[PDB]
């Protein structure tokens, strides 16, 4: 089966919920074993402690970069880097999760969760999973975002795991 994974996250130390997310390990099983690997913190970093660091309301909330907390960084269990698995699953609408990158095979552990239909990211990011339940918690994390982007209070994933 495909694992279920959570993310318990507040904004300046307030908690917003939990945010439940399937990982589509039988389209992509490289790019959603990163993921799980990096929620559950074995291979001994991971996503406990950092941010979401860009926030567009009406767009996607970005997270993922635990090395420099700035969306310049993060790092993959895998290396530095990783290539594009597949571009299968697509950016159908609100709740999609998806890979942030830099350009071609450039994965690391930078992600988003899409608030609405993204259809001009498709064959261009790597979508590997969906919300399954929490998405009341992604608006309240939407609604502390801005149109560039920057929030306006520290939004932190303060628990992360496996849920099966
Ligand atoms: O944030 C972006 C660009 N970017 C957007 O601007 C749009 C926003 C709307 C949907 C998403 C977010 C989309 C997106 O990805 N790039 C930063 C980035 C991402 C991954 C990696 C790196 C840096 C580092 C470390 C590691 N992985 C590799 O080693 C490469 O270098």
């Amino acid at each position: 089966g495909n694992p279920l994974v959570y993310l318990d996250v507040d904004a300046n130390g307030k908690p917003l919920g939990r945010v439940v997310l399937e990982l589509k390990a039988d389209v992509v099983p490289k790019t959603a074993e990163n993921f799980r690997a990096l929620c559950t913190g074995e291979k001994g970093f991971g996503y406990k402690g950092s941010t979401f660091h860009r926030v567009i309301p009406s767009f996607m909330c970005q997270a993922g970069d635990f090395t420099n907390h700035n969306g310049t960084g993060g790092k993959s269990i895998y290396g530095s880097r990783f290539p594009d698995e597949n571009f299968t699953l697509k950016h159908v609408g609100p709740g999609v999760l998806s890979m942030a990158n830099a350009g071609p095979n450039t994965n690391g552990s930078q992600f988003f969760i899409c608030t609405i239909k993204t259809d001009w990211l498709d064959g261009k990011h790597v979508v590997f999973g969906h919300v399954i339940e929490g998405m009341d918690v992604v608006k309240k994390i939407e609604s502390f975002g801005s149109k560039s982007g920057r929030t306006s209070k520290k939004i932190v994933i303060t628990d992360c795991g496996q849920l099966s």
